[PDB]
């Protein structure tokens, strides 16, 4: 698996508040955080679904 799925989320200096998954391999599952939209890291997803499709 890729390398990013071991980042931890990056919310970034962003104003937004939005959904996205990011792959908690600590946890070994997908989870929610809140992106500030701008400057996204790699482990950063629309949806549970597509963390898993890059991270499980």
């Amino acid at each position: 698996r890729p390398a990013f799925c071991l980042e931890p989320p990056y919310a970034g200096p962003g104003k937004a508040r939005i959904i996205r998954y990011f792959y908690n391999a600590a946890a070994g599952a997908a989870q929610t955080f809140v992106y500030g939209g701008v400057r996204a890291k790699r482990n950063n997803f629309a949806s549970a679904a597509d963390a898993l499709a890059a991270c499980a």
